[PDB]
């Protein structure tokens, strides 16, 4: 998914009490690509930290170079000298919100325990084009554990202090990045969104496995939730926000 919400006001105490908190946790969150969202990440020090990170992992090195080359072509044809290396270096990187191919070379370097993180979520959205009207944008279907929107966790992967050009106007920056795994949609999600659904952790034992177990073990919790795990809490229009 590329849109979700986090509305649990009291969770830190029971889910991340042993985590080093150093941020001002907002009461509610409506996350969109490249925005700052709350996450509990592991540290190379073997510790945990509750911080804010930019939603969007680094793009594959070839996906980026392809953009730099395409730019170089409209520069050469335009009659302008350029540096292929400097182009790639400055090439904007929107970020990758979801990691679907676990065997993709690009992702293999960030599967160690030090790059694991828990992404708190109370409800997430999925495009619902089967409900869009003629003169209107694609609406969404919101999914949750229950009507009370019980807290859940996305299986996250973070990359601390990554230097790149997130937004052309801001230039080169060093940001903490994060993202989470996606998988095949189950019988509840597929009818609405056939592309995929997010990997969700419902219990503590599951969160511990993800935050402590070696990849060869943790990668296995990357599977769709049972068919009755979730609920369709609502169908809201494009743009609907809780904040």
């Amino acid at each position: 998914c590329n849109l979700y919400r986090m509305e649990d006001k009291d969770w830190v105490s029971k889910w991340a009490q042993d985590a080093e908190s150093l941020i001002n946790l907002m009461p509610a969150y409506q996350m969109n690509p490249d925005q700052m969202g709350p996450i509990v990440r592991n540290t190379a020090d073997g510790k945990k930290q509750l911080v804010h990170a930019r939603w969007g992992l680094p793009s594959p090195i070839f996906v980026q170079k392809k953009a730099a080359e395409a730019r170089a072509d409209k520069l050469k044809a335009k009659g302008k000298a350029f540096d292929i290396n400097e182009l790639i270096r400055m090439e904007p990187d929107r970020g990758v919100t979801n990691v679907r191919k676990l065997n993709l070379p690009h992702w293999t370097r960030w599967f160690g325990v030090e790059h694991r993180c828990l992404v708190p979520v109370t409800s997430f959205a999925e495009p619902d084009p089967a409900s869009k009207q003629e003169g209107g944008n694609v609406p969404n279907a919101w999914f949750a554990r229950d009507e009370a929107k019980s807290l859940m966790f996305f299986a996250g992967i973070h990359v601390p202090q990554w230097k790149s050009v997130r937004k052309v106007r801001d230039g080169l920056t060093t940001d903490d990045l994060y993202g989470f795994l996606t998988t095949d949609p189950n019988d509840l999600v597929k009818p609405i969104h056939e592309k995929a659904m997010p990997v969700l952790l419902l219990t503590r034992e599951e969160t511990e496995i993800w935050m402590r177990a070696p990849w060869d073990e943790a990668k296995h919790l990357a599977r769709p939730l049972p068919n009755d795990a979730l609920i369709i809490l609502s169908r809201e229009p494009y743009g609907s926000s809780i904040v």
